[PDB]
């Protein structure tokens, strides 16, 4: 279970965007830290919409299991605030935000080595989850956070963390799942209860495509009906302009879930490049 944080110890500041049935804010948490020192800590406040409070269990189940495992590439959740009529997840504040936005704003200076390094880090996080048989369920660039930028001057690579998946696709309305094609894999469009470790391998491929496409959203030009037919006709995504990872993307986005490669094999493939 999560640590409970009092509403009185939280300050809400600027909106940082939205997720499915959620709103995201920068905030501050007043707390007693190590050695009894008082801190005012920057936090990320993720607020479930009041009109959708019936999703609260799924909303928190998302963060909870992951938070039971500690890992350098997994986002740190501090706790929850459920004072009053609020359902709030309190998470570490990451300096450079989510990867979808970062890729869009920085595509003109993100090269193949940056992408490869980010791909390796995401794959390491997914390998850790796979070895713990823990399904994420919503791997996408919007759920990757950039802790540290690349610094060629000190040879330092960028550093990312995988964030929580949000409300599960197993409880979400069908139209939202359809709009999430091609992150949601075909077997889960057919039946959301098919959610499996193999799900994350497909979504990881879609996420690599995002990383390689400067923040473009694959199939964004297709409405929901056409995204459905894309799966019915068994199409693959087009290779990104910088196509170094295209074979890996397509191997991960295998319409046969049992044929998708282990994250160990994915990592060995990345290391070959
Ligand atoms: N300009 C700007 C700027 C924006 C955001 C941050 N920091 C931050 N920290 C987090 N822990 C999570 C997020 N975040 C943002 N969008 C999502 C979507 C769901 O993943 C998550 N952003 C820092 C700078």
């Amino acid at each position: 279970v999560f640590h409970k944080i009092r509403n009185e110890d939280l300050i809400f500041n600027e909106s940082l965007g939205q997720g499915t049935f959620t709103k995201i804010f920068k905030g501050v948490r007043r707390e007693v830290g190590d050695y009894g020192q008082l801190h005012e800590t920057e936090v990320l406040l993720k607020v479930l919409d009041k009109a959708h409070r019936n999703y609260s269990e799924s909303f928190f189940e998302a963060a909870s299991m992951m938070s039971k495992l500690s890992h350098k590439h997994l986002v740190l959740n501090y706790g929850v605030c459920v004072c009053g009529d609020e359902n709030i997840l309190v998470q570490e504040f990451v300096k450079f935000g989510s990867l979808d936005t970062y890729l869009k704003k920085n595509k003109n200076c993100i090269n193949i080595l940056w992408k490869l390094e980010v791909a390796k880090q995401l794959a390491a996080a997914m390998h850790f989850l796979e070895e713990n048989t823990l399904i994420h369920g919503n791997v996408c660039a919007k759920n990757i956070l950039l802790i540290r930028e690349e610094d060629r001057k000190t040879g330092n690579p960028p550093f990312i963390k995988l964030s929580d998946p949000g409300i599960s696709i197993t409880v979400l309305p069908k139209d939202i799942l359809q709009e999430r094609i091609p992150w949601v894999p075909p077997e889960c469009i057919e039946n959301p209860k098919n959610l499996n470790l193999a799900t994350d391998k497909w979504s990881f491929g879609t996420t690599l495509w995002e990383i390689c496409s400067g923040g473009d959203k694959p199939l964004s030009a297709l409405d929901s009906q056409r995204k459905l037919q894309f799966y019915e006709d068994r199409h693959q995504l087009p290779a990104p302009k910088a196509a170094e990872l295209a074979n890996l993307i397509n191997n991960c986005m295998d319409y046969e879930p049992d044929h998708r490669p282990s994250f160990r094999a994915i990592i060995r493939d990345l290391n070959s490049l």
